[PDB]
């Protein structure tokens, strides 16, 4: 279960990861396709996990 969609859909995230390997380092082009910030798709993928809980 991954049902908790925000601005990024599981398709958009899979697509950024698809384009990530397919382009290599062209995060600008990835975000430009997705209609998102290049910096934000790069940071989202870099984090990989997400600490949703405080503790």
């Amino acid at each position: 279960d991954r049902n908790h969609v925000g601005k990024y859909t599981p398709e958009e995230i899979e697509k950024l990861k698809e384009l990530r390997i397919k382009h290599g380092n062209d995060w600008a082009t990835i975000g430009a396709a997705l209609g998102r910030s290049a910096s934000s798709v790069k940071d989202r993928c870099r984090l990989m996990k997400d600490t949703c809980n405080t503790g």
